[PDB]
Order: structure tokens, then C-alpha cells, then sequence
């Protein structure tokens, strides 16, 4: 792809601000959109856009294909008469997923039979032409989700054998059973997709990039997995025999173990790879560019064996990345895919990553533990064909990462941010000051957390790997990213050639 010099934010939808519990894709994700355009920035990056489950857990989704439901706007629904809304009083700043869930879920379901009861034959016809155009994946979600409801809200591969195993008599009497519920639940990727295809034409006019994500590994508890077990590396009760993660650390003494079944990568290539060009092209429908996570795992996985409660114990295994591209290339022309190429790097990763033309990724918090550092601006590559980053969403924000960083880290960031010109009073100003330095290098993107963009500390970080509560939970308030702060951004661009 083509990459000019520019600056975007990053931003998950759930982090809107606005009624009812949680971000949606309605009037302040234009608002959002209008604020990022008048700043001068070209590019909103989003998490994965699925339906999530215990954790909320953009990256442990029901589906790699559906859409999260908690992301539709009932506003429109309500105008049209479908549900009537009653908040039920939701915090400020913060997504209470518990009563998300049970408000949420219910006012879906209100909609949908006051949908049923009002809509015209038009409305119900479009609704009916799209369930024909997704069935590939849709059917197998819709009867997923609806098997929850027919079984206290289960796993697949813990469900009744008839269910679990497929089999054709089993499914077909769940769906006539679940007619209703498996219409539900088609009705939430209905809406999702359209309101998601508004907000696209609204950033492509306004000249914004959409960056989405797609993580490597799916999720253990998904339709597609349990759609298709031989793609994966289960045993006969649907269960992982082994799970992905990353093995012991300089930053992790056990590692991170994540839990997302493996490919069975030698089938997939008889099979042809349909499953990651069916998600490519579903990405390119939704985004321009889209981010892959854990890059180097198509070139090896860390097999870590299920019995195994970190990720300590395990072995590499090659992937055929290789073949896996040749074709993407082939059958696609152009990878307009980002690549997240951090942890340790070894050679045969950064020569498939640039075989490609794939750009990585820099993260600044990470660059003062050590000059040398290849996440410090003189040491990125000379075309500058990377994003560089403050922080991900993985990150604390870099105010809460400046207030824990060691001594070492800090005074070397201080002599460094010199070396640049740049120079700050307080500790608040430590975020603008590397956003500055993101934009004064010779990396064509930069691409900075809301967070950071409104200084804020700890209690706004996004996802802390290995807790697991209080994540994915950060809202902005209504307005408080203000004008002030797309003007002081617009100069930044303006001061750096990113305009």
C-alpha cells in the first residue's frame, strides 16, 4: 500500500462518549470523526469489532466475522418506533459492562419484536437479502448464539454431543426450534454492518483512514471453530490438546499464555486457505488498512501443550507464512496490512514482514529501558515505512507509564527528548512531548491513544494483560476532547510535514 506522511488516533468505538452505556455508531463517532479531520489527522485505528464474551474481550470473540451488538445505536430504532428507551443510569467515563449486558441485551430483543411488528416489506426484504449474502458465516453464528440461550449459556464444545459434533439432524431441528432467536440474532449483524457502513462513507468523505485488527489466533468459544474443528488442534471433545501464546520473557518471567486453539496450518493449505481470505476480504469491507497482531506467527507459533497452566513450558512450530501471502498477493494484488512485529524478532520474521512490504510497528515506551534501541526515532528505517506508537491499547497511558518508569528510563527520555528540541516543565506534559517526538521522525505514521492525547493517567489505560477485570472499559466524557485539542494537534502536523 501507500503510506504519506501523516498522524491518526487510536480509538475503540466503545470508548465514544454519549447515552446508554457505551460507545455506539451513531452521531458521536461522526463527531469524532469531524474532530479528526479538523486536526488534521488522517487515520482512526479501532480494536476488533466482535461480539464479546467473559472478559469483554474485544480479542476473545463469539465470531472472527460478526459484528459486536453492543456497538448498535438504538437511537434509530427508537425514532422508528421499534423499542422505547429507558437508562437505567450508566457511570460517566466508563462502559459497566454487567448492566450493559443486562440492558442492553433486552432492548435488542424489544427492538426486534417491535421491528417485526412496524417495519415495512422493504425494510423486512433488505433484512432477509442480507441474512442470503452472509450465510457463509452467518448462519453458523446466529444458530451459535442462539444455542446459548437453549443451553444456560455454555461453550460450544461443552454443549450435547448432536450439537457439538454438527450433525445434520441436530442442527437442522435447533434452527426450526431457535427460529426466533436465530433471527435475533441476525438482526443485530443486520443493523451492526449497516450502521458500521454509514460511519465508513462518513470517514471516506471526510478523508479518513479506517485502520482495523485481526488477531492472528481466533477464540476457543467461537462459531467458526465450531464450525470447523479440523482447522484446529482439538481433541475429541472440542477441546484445545494445546493453545497460543508467547514463551518466558525479558518482560515476562512465564510468559503469557492466551489460550486461542491453534491452525492445523498443513490443513489449511490442502484446504486453501479459504479462511484467511474470507477474512481479509470481510476486513477490507470494514477497513482500509487493516492491523494483524502477532505477525511473526505465521512464520513460527510458541505450541504451548493445554495441561499447562503458563506458558513456560512448549515448542516452536513453523507456519507456512510464506505460502500464505504468496497467495494473499496473488488472489488479493495488494496487502494494504499492517504488521505488529513486536516482542523478540528474529530474522526469518523481519524478511517475510518486508518481503511483503508490510510496515511494522515502534512503541516509545518502550524505547528508554536501554541508544541502540530500535524504538528510538534515528534508528527507524531510513524510508520510514512504520507506525509509531506512544503506547497501544495494551500500554498504560504514557502519563501512568511516565509515574512507574524507572529512573534510568526517565532520565535518558529527558536527555533524548533534548537531542530533539524538545523539552517539558511537568510530568503531565511527558505525553505531548513524545507525541511530538512520534511527529518530528521519520516514521510516515504516527498514531497516538485518545489517552494520551488528554494527558491522562493509570485509571484510563485500556488493557492491562493478565488481569482479568476492569479492562476495555475506558469512555471519554461528553466533550472532553475539546477544540483546544484538535488546534494543538493541527499545529504539531502542520510543524511536521504530517499535513
Amino acid at each position: 500500500m501507500e503510506l504519506p506522511r501523516a498522524f491518526g488516533l487510536l480509538l475503540h468505538p466503545t470508548s465514544l462518549p454519549g447515552p446508554y452505556g457505551v460507545g455506539v455508531l451513531g452521531q458521536e463517532a461522526r463527531d469524532f470523526l469531524r474532530f479528526l479531520k479538523e486536526a488534521g489527522g488522517r487515520y482512526w485505528q479501532v480494536l476488533p469489532l466482535g461480539p464479546t464474551g467473559y472478559g469483554d474481550s474485544p480479542y476473545q470473540s463469539f465470531s472472527a466475522f460478526a459484528g459486536n451488538p453492543y456497538l448498535i445505536d438504538l437511537r434509530p430504532l427508537a425514532e422508528r418506533g421499534y423499542v422505547r428507551l429507558e437508562d437505567p443510569g450508566f457511570p460517566q467515563g466508563r462502559v459497566d459492562y454487567g448492566l450493559l449486558y443486562a440492558w442492553k441485551w433486552p432492548a435488542l430483543k424489544e427492538a426486534f419484536r417491535g421491528f417485526k411488528e412496524k417495519a415495512s416489506p422493504e425494510e423486512r426484504e433488505a433484512f432477509a437479502a442480507f441474512r442470503e449474502r452472509e450465510a457463509w458465516w452467518l448462519e453458523d453464528y446466529a444458530l451459535f448464539m442462539a444455542l446459548k440461550g437453549a443451553h444456560g449459556g455454555l461453550p460450544w464444545n461443552r454443549w450435547p454431543l448432536p450439537l457439538r459434533k454438527r450433525e445434520e439432524k441436530a442442527l437442522r431441528e435447533a434452527k426450526s426450534a431457535l427460529a426466533e432467536e436465530v433471527a435475533f440474532h441476525a438482526f443485530t449483524q443486520w443493523l451492526f454492518f449497516r450502521q458500521w457502513g454509514a460511519l465508513k462513507a462518513e470517514a471516506e468523505a471526510l478523508g479518513i483512514r479506517i485502520i482495523g485488527d485481526m488477531p492472528i489466533f481466533v477464540a476457543e468459544d467461537s462459531a467458526e471453530v465450531w464450525a470447523h474443528p479440523e482447522w484446529f488442534h482439538l481433541d475429541e471433545e472440542g477441546r484445545p490438546t494445546v493453545v497460543a501464546g508467547v514463551p518466558p520473557d525479558y518482560f515476562s518471567e512465564t510468559g503469557q499464555r492466551w489460550g486461542n486453539p491453534l491452525y492445523r496450518w498443513d490443513v489449511l493449505e490442502r484446504e486453501g486457505f479459504s479462511f484467511w481470505i474470507r477474512r481479509l476480504e470481510k476486513a477490507l469491507e470494514l477497513f482500509h488498512l487493516v492491523r494483524i497482531d502477532h505477525f511473526r506467527g505465521f512464520e513460527a507459533y510458541w505450541e504451548i501443550p493445554a495441561s499447562c497452566p503458563t506458558a513456560v513450558e512448549g515448542r516452536w512450530v513453523k507456519a507456512p507464512g510464506e505460502k500464505l501471502f504468496q497467495k494473499i498477493q496473488e488472489v488479493f494484488g495488494e496487502v494494504p496490512v499492517l504488521a505488529e512485529d513486536l516482542g523478540v524478532i528474529t530474522p526469518e520474521v523481519e524478511a517475510l514482514r518486508d518481503r511483503f512490504g508490510l510496515p511494522g510497528m515502534k512503541v516509545l515506551q518502550f524505547a528508554f529501558d536501554x541508544m541502540e534501541n530500535p524504538f528510538l526515532p534515528h534508528n527507524y528505517p531510513a524510508h520510514g515505512r512504520v507506525v509509531v506508537y506512544t503506547g497501544t491499547h495494551d500500554n498504560d497511558t504514557t502519563l501512568g507509564w511516565y509515574r512507574t518508569a524507572t529512573p534510568h528510563e526517565k532520565a535518558f527520555m529527558a536527555r533524548y527528548l533534548a537531542d530533539w528540541g524538545i523539552t517539558f516543565r511537568e510530568e503531565e506534559e511527558v505525553p505531548w512531548a513524545l507525541m511530538h517526538l512520534g511527529m518530528k521522525s521519520v516514521a510516515r505514521l504516527a498514531v497516538y491513544p485518545v489517552q494520551d492525547v488528554l494527558a491522562l493517567g493509570s485509571e484510563a489505560r485500556m488493557n492491562y494483560p493478565g488481569r482479568p477485570s476492569g479492562n476495555w472499559a475506558w469512555r471519554l466524557l461528553p466533550g472532553e476532547l475539546s477544540p483546544e485539542h484538535g488546534a494543538r494537534l493541527r499545529a504539531m502536523a502542520e510543524a511536521t510535514e504530517r499535513l
